[PDB]
């Protein structure tokens, strides 16, 4: 049987999530964070389905953050597998979303569900922020715009889009806080760097530019956010897949984040 890691991802991929269709996929991550203690949100706008889940009440407040969605198949002809049958050969899981980014989602579960086990008493809150729209040309901005009007500022931001070029983790792309002229103490990229580090013993190289609006806005409005995810080479093509091993490491980079910053 699989791992816990590979077990989710496979659920998610066989939900067929086409823009801005959901089509279940946030009612799965939501049953498993409702069995961690996080209070949840759902949120609609216009045709899209959105969630806030919270952790904790101190600060800071570290977030994952994420789209549901996925872009079209494309020609079935060039497809090997069924694009919305997860289909696992010779060590990489196949199918739409794998990689852009239902892979990613199901590492965030699975690290937060291993982090709250060790650290059943950690620092700060762990949110989580889920859209499914995002692979448009509308669902972050609605709802960030509900937390700052509120006073419920996140802190820190992982978005986990798919990042890397060769291996999971040899890029992350680092978002200037208000644009660059808020303070920022790095704080995020140092825990996520020493994460990757231990993981893949390199560091990763940095971009500070060219993520997705998305996450601009989150940082934008005053959020340190690092994108970090997987091997996007084969995002938004036919036979679109992940390596499996990189979703292991992605897991444990993402706990050990969190071990970072709240443990
Ligand atoms: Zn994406
Ligand atoms: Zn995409």
């Amino acid at each position: 049987t699989d791992s816990p890691v590979l077990a989710l991802a496979k659920e998610l991929i066989s939900r067929q999530s086409v823009t801005p269709a959901d089509a279940g996929c946030q009612d799965l991550m939501i049953e498993r964070l409702k069995a961690l203690g996080f209070e949840i949100e759902s949120m609609v706008f216009e045709d899209t389905t959105n969630f806030w889940a919270r952790r904790g009440t101190q600060s800071p407040l570290f977030v994952f953050a994420g789209h549901t969605d996925v872009v079209p198949a494309g020609p079935l002809s060039q497809w090997h597998t069924p694009p919305f049958e997860p289909t696992v050969i010779d060590g990489f899981l196949h199918g739409r979303g794998a990689a852009d980014m239902k892979g990613s989602l199901a590492c965030m579960i699975v690290a937060v569900e291993r982090f709250i086990a060790e650290h059943p008493d950690h620092q700060g809150s762990i949110g989580f922020l889920i859209t499914s729209d995002e692979e448009g040309p509308n669902g972050t901005v609605r709802v960030v715009e509900t937390l700052m009007a509120r006073n419920e500022l996140i802190d820190m931001c992982i978005v986990g889009e798919p990042s890397s070029t060769l291996a999971v983790g040899d890029v992350v792309k680092n978002g200037r806080r208000g644009g660059g002229f808020l303070t920022d103490t790095g704080e995020l990229l140092a825990a996520v760097v020493a994460a990757v580090e231990e993981v893949n013993h390199q560091a990763p190289a940095l971009l500070t530019t060219g993520g997705t609006s998305d996450g601009r806005f989150i940082a934008q409005m005053g959020a340190q956010v690092v994108e970090l995810g997987p091997v996007n080479a084969t995002i938004h093509k036919v036979n679109e897949c992940v390596r499996i091993a990189d979703l292991e490491k992605l897991t444990d980079m993402y706990q050990k984040t969190l071990n970072h910053l709240l443990g």
